[PDB]
Formats: structure tokens, C-alpha cells, sequence
């Protein structure tokens, strides 16, 4: 019993930090293109 | 929308700089025109 429970214990408490992971990788990469984005041309080249 | 957005900012801000750029040069050379003409034979070639 405390073997078939662990080994259910260890396999979802991976799989949800993994996909947490991915979940939370792909958030901050959607968020770096907002970043980016605001990295606008808006910028010092009018003054050149 | 980001990337479309961009592209369109980009090519525009890209096209406007060159054409102003070219007729910013036109315009200084229609200036060094009336320049060189202000550089007038009406000279010391007199004195001589």
C-alpha cells in the first residue's frame, strides 16, 4: 500500500511540475513578446 | 497583431527616413546651386 501510493505520489507530483514547467516557460515566452514589443521603434533613430 | 503591426511600422518608418533622406540631399544640392552661384565672377580677377 504505502509503495502503490508513493509510486502514484511520484508520478503525478512529476508530471505536474513538468507541465507546470512547460505552462510557466511558455507564460514568461508570451510575456518576453510583450516585453520585446515594447521594446518599440519608437525611439533615438528620430533623433538621428 | 504584434508582428503585423510591426512589419507595417518598420516598413514605413524605413521608407519615409530614405525618401526624406533623399530629398533632404536634393534639397542641399539645389541649396549648393544657388551656393556656387553665390560664388560669382564678380571677383579680384578684377584686380588683376
Amino acid at each position: 500500500r504505502n509503495l502503490a501510493a508513493l509510486e502514484a505520489k511520484i508520478s503525478e507530483a512529476k508530471t505536474k511540475k513538468n507541465m507546470l514547467q512547460a505552462r510557466a516557460k511558455a507564460a514568461k515566452a508570451n510575456a518576453e513578446l510583450q516585453q520585446t514589443l515594447g521594446g518599440l521603434g519608437t525611439s533615438s533613430a528620430t533623433s538621428a
